[PDB]
């Protein structure tokens, strides 16, 4: 159970940081989360639970009707808060080497993590409020596809478990891009669960 907190995913900003009730009370760090929680108030508190039990975009192909939530089981295979196309907060980043960090404090699965995978929107991508993502918006293959076996931490330098702070830190190379983009991210586990967690990261590349 967890989510990407650097660069912060939609369910970081609206979930881990800004809670539904914060928005209501007008005391939110991110008032723009109003739009994520407008039609699903209490689902906002399950930001760590955007999960499936299959091997994700790479293996099933572009099958899920909703990109960011990947038709999560927690929403009965329908839309999550983070599939909404609203005025999301954005991460300003550069192309090249970047750490993608998962906060797994809510449900660490160090021992049977299998993979981390990231896809990015195609160069021709135009972000627009109210227009929800399609798989056609993203490259077909992940730009970053990291195996892991906690038995042999040595063999995976691009994956770094931090057990005390219950984080995974992963290293990717974000490809040449500029402007507003989305990175779609997956954290997957081995059998027996095959559980997988899904996130979108809003980015402004330089
Ligand atoms: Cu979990």
């Amino acid at each position: 159970h967890g989510f990407v907190d650097s660069p912060g995913a939609r369910n970081y900003f609206c979930g881990a940081v800004t809670k539904p009730d914060h928005v209501m009370n007008g005391v939110a760090r991110y008032p723009e989360c109003a739009g994520a929680f407008a039609n699903d108030f209490n689902g906002g508190y399950s930001y760590m639970s955007v999960l499936t039990h299959h091997q994700g975009r790479k293996v099933l192909g572009p099958v899920a009707r909703n990109v960011c939530g990947f038709d999560s089981e927690t929403w009965n295979g329908g839309k999550t808060p983070w599939d909404n196309a609203i005025n999301w907060p954005v991460n300003n980043i550069n192309s090249g080497t970047l750490t993608f960090s998962w906060d797994i404090s809510n449900g660490p699965h160090f021992d049977d993590t299998s993979d981390f995978r990231y896809w990015i929107t195609k160069p021709g991508f135009v972000y627009q409020v109210g227009r929800e993502l399609t798989w056609a918006d993203f490259e077909d293959q992940p730009f970053c596809d990291l195996a892991y076996n906690d038995d042999n931490p040595g063999a995976y330098p691009n994956v770094r478990a931090d057990k005390p702070n219950t984080h995974f830190h992963t290293t990717c190379t974000v490809p040449a891009r500029t402007g507003r983009h989305v990175i779609y991210a997956e954290w997957g586990r081995e059998p027996p669960t095959y559980e997988r967690f899904h996130g979108c990261i809003d980015v402004q590349i330089h």
